[PDB]
Order: C-alpha cells, then structure tokens, then sequence
C-alpha cells in the first residue's frame, strides 16, 4: 500500500529532505536525507556537534563488520560493514544492505537539518571506495520483490527555516500523487541519473544554445542539491534573460549570485514578473522531447534566494526543479518519468507543468 509512504519525506528548506530509516537490531531510528545524486548509503556513526543521534554498531548484533574503510574528500571517511534496513513509512521489508559508518567528517553535516546519514539513490558506478560496493537500492530490490523503481514527489513548503514535505514512493507509482501524463527521458547512463536536455527557454525565449552546452559536461536530476545548477555558459544566459523579463524591479547581482535575500512583506511578491524556466528533456523516441516547467515560486526558494546558481559539473536538475513534479526513478525502464505533482506550488495565472511531445529535425 503506497498510501503508507505518502508524506514519508520531511525536511527544512535547502537542507535537502530524510526519509525515517532505521539501521541493526534492535532497529536504531535515523533521519536520511534522500539523495539521488550519490551511491553510498553513508550514516554518521561517530559523535558529531551537528548530531544528535548516531548508528551504534556496537549497539546493534546484526552488524557485520567488512574491515574496509572509506575516504571521500571533496570530507567524510568511515568504516565499512552490512546491518539489516528497513524504512518504517516505506516497503514492508527488510535487507541487509552496505553502510558507511562515517566516524570523521569536515563540512558533511549540515546544522540542524536534522538528519544522520545519506541514502545514496543512484547506481554503483560512482559508489566509494569503488563500484563493488553494492548500493542500498540494489541491494533492496535484489534481496525483496520490489520492484526495481521509485518515485519522488517533492513538495518544498508553499524564524527557522521552513519546514518541507514529500514522498518517496518505493517499488512504483502513486497515481495520486501526480495530474496528467507521465513523460520520460531516457537514463543517459546508470552513475548519476542523468538525461539529456535538448532546450531550454525562459518565458517561451529560446536561449538557442547548442544543446551539448547544457548537458556540458553531463546533466543530472539530483533530489540532494538544493538549485538549478547550469554550466557557465548556460547560467549566464539564464540569469541575463531572466533580468531582463524582471527588469521592472532592481536587484543587487548578490541576489543573482545566489548568496544574497531579496524581501517583499508580504504576500506582495512579483511572481508574475519572473519568467517560467522549460527545460525541454529528450523523450524516449529519437528526435522527440518533453518540457518540465517550472515558475519563480520553485527557483525562487524563501524573503527568497535566487535558487539557479552556477556549476562547473553540468546541469543539476536540484530539488527546485523536482518540487514542480512527481519525479518517477524507472530504473528497470531506464527512465524518469516526469508528472506535474499534486502538490506543486502556483498561483492563479500560471502553473508547473509537463507537456510532450516537442519535434525536432546530439546532444550529450
Ligand atoms: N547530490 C550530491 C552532490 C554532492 C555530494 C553528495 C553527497 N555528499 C555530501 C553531501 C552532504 C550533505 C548534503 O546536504 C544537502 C545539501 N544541500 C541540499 N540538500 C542536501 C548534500 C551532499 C558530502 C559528500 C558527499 C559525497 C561525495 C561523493 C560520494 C558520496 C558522497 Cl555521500 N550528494
């Protein structure tokens, strides 16, 4: 019953979002953030001043230690052992899958966003140390009936800083969760989930860019970066084009740069003067796309931050992206399915959406 897993996410704003976990025997209950964009299930293990609670191997009589550390600098570092997993609001199930237990870490955890550990959604392929270490996910469906696919339904929030809420749908899709048509892009390749975007506009304007300059040098749909992350070059002419259609009203470029707040109190902002963003996605047939759009309510994360920011490793479809949809992970398809959600945020003019197909006449 997927009704059980409905509202099984919660986070706070730009701290990404935890599905309950628990880890060993008898259970040890954890928050874990959801992270598509990583392999390792990674839980902190060690003390920690930004913990306040940890996985107690000693503590738990089904681990097995596999006498194999971990070093990931970018820092976290760990030790490597199995223990049994289970997810309470998720499948009915139980599997012993890999943990990192990390016991030393540099800017890992993040301060009262209140989870303890990652749950790396995507393939071994750029699992640590190496590919041998089998992902949780792959572990789950391999040792239970599940079905090999998950979806995400994330639904951001619409003095602390505002409380989140989703769902992780294991093992298939909840029709209640989405309206209209699901629309796939095919997984490029199973690392990182990534796709192929072939266009993108800002207010219906082509930014007329070879398409290989926005998967350059690859394009991802990553639910553990908070913004839309675009190239360089791709970045500028977004930002360029998206101040031009809010040109009406100044903003300091801090504000463009990301790292500073723009304020209208309250209930006055002027959405309606930020353009929408279609990022066009290749469809599952050769020259056939889809759009996802997305309005300044989603890249515009609350007082708000500019949640579009620049990347020197390709385009990040973060959670800003994914919040506008019901984001289904078809691993066994080799797929995402994109469905504008149930719980997207609009107003009474424009509205998130997932249309298909678009035709055209390279672009990885
Ligand atoms: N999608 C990505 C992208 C980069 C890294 C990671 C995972 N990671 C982190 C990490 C920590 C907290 C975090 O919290 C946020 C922040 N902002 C929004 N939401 C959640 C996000 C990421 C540190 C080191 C690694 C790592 C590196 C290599 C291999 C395996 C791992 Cl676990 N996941």
């Amino acid at each position: 019953s997927f009704v059980e897993m409905v509202d099984n996410l919660r986070g706070k704003s730009g701290q990404g979002y935890y599905v309950e976990m628990t880890v060993g025997s008898p259970p040890q209950t954890l928050n874990i953030l959801v992270d598509t964009g990583s392999s390792n299930f990674a839980v902190g293990a060690a003390p920690h001043p930004f913990l306040h609670r940890y996985y107690q191997r000693q503590l738990s009589s089904t681990y097995r230690d596999l006498r194999k550390g971990v070093y990931v600098p970018y820092k976290w570092e760990g030790e490597l052992g199995t223990d049994l997993v289970s997810i309470p609001h998720g499948p009915n199930v139980t599997v012993r899958a890999n943990i990192a237990a990390i016991t030393e870490s540099d800017k890992f955890f993040i301060n009262g966003s209140n989870w303890e550990g990652i749950l790396g959604l995507a393939y071994a392929e750029i699992a640590r140390p190496d590919d041998s270490l089998e992902p949780f996910f792959d572990s789950l469906v391999k040792q239970t009936h599940v079905p090999n696919l998950f979806s995400l339904q994330l639904c951001g929030a619409g003095e602390v800083l505002a409380s989140v809420g989703g769902s992780m749908i294991i093992g298939g899709i909840d029709h209640s969760l989405y309206t209209g048509s699901l629309w796939y892009t095919p997984i490029r390749r199973e690392w990182y989930y990534e796709v192929i975007i072939v266009r993108v506009e800002i207010n219906g304007q082509d930014l007329k860019m070879d398409c290989k300059e926005y998967n350059y040098d690859k394009s991802i749909v990553d639910s553990g970066t908070t913004n839309l992350r675009l190239p360089k070059k791709v970045f500028e002419a977004a930002v360029k084009s998206i101040k031009a259609a809010s040109s009406t009203e100044k903003f300091p470029d801090g504000f463009w740069l990301g790292e500073q707040l723009v304020c209208w109190q309250a209930g006055t902002t002027p959405w309606n003067i930020f353009p929408v963003i279609s990022l066009y996605l290749m469809g599952e047939v050769t020259n056939q796309s889809f759009r996802i759009t997305i309005l300044p309510q989603q890249y515009l994360r609350p007082c708000y931050k500019f949640a579009i920011s620049q990347s020197s490793t390709g385009t990040v479809m973060g959670a800003v992206i994914m919040e506008g949809f019901y984001v289904v992970f078809d691993r066994a398809r080799k797929r995402i399915g994109f469905a504008v959600s149930a719980c997207h945020v609009h107003d009474e003019f424009r509205t998130a959406a997932v249309e298909g197909p678009f035709v055209t006449l390279d672009c990885g």
